[PDB]
């Protein structure tokens, strides 16, 4: 009855599965909770204002993705190089996709691996200095990061707006809130105040 897509996902960087590692079971699940929860409180003013708040925050990382992946692509292309590396283990993992949204934080993750993979090369072709890609990879790293933790900031903002209009047993028995494992998106969580 419910649409689910089921997909198998390589991840060749070590920060791109890190970041995979450490959110995407929790934000899929905050995702989900979200759906839920503004099903719960029915107004489509909310719904439509919840809905695109997230869709801007995921814009935003994605617009900015692709930017630092197209100024990157032209310092290979003016340094002249056009090969790229493979990586020492690569994880696939097995991704459940419910909403579209879901399957946008996971093509993040994808930009994320893509343009670790031009870093790695620039960085292998002395174009870029050891620690400016430290530099990239933990800013880059911290910027996925961000972004779970603002996500289930806005679910728990939900669920305080949900408590707020009576409707909060309700979403106590269709979605219970879960456990944020990660102190980095736990503390970024508090995009509540």
């Amino acid at each position: 009855s419910r649409p689910v897509f089921k997909q198998v996902l390589k991840v060749n960087s070590l920060q791109a599965q890190r970041v995979m590692e450490r959110s995407f079971e929790r934000v899929s699940n905050s995702l989900f909770s979200i759906d839920v929860i503004l099903r719960i409180i029915g107004e489509q003013d909310e719904i439509d204002q919840v809905e695109t708040v997230i869709l801007e925050h995921i814009s935003k990382v994605s617009e900015d993705l692709d930017k630092a992946t197209a100024q990157l692509n032209k310092l290979m292309e003016d340094n002249g190089i056009d090969m790229m590396p493979g990586y020492t283990n690569p994880n696939e993992y097995t991704i459940e996709i419910n909403s579209p949204q879901v399957a946008q934080f996971a093509h993040l993750i994808r930009k994320l691996d893509t343009l670790m993979g031009i870093v790695d090369t620039l960085w292998l072709n002395t174009v870029l200095t050891s620690k400016q890609r430290t530099d990239a990879t933990y800013q880059w790293q911290q910027r996925l990061i961000k972004l779970a933790g603002r996500i289930i900031g806005i679910e728990k903002r939900a669920r305080i707006s949900a408590h707020s209009k009576g409707k909060e047993g309700e979403v106590a028995e269709a979605a219970p809130e879960s456990a944020t494992g990660d102190k980095e998106i736990a503390d970024e969580a508090e995009k509540t105040k």
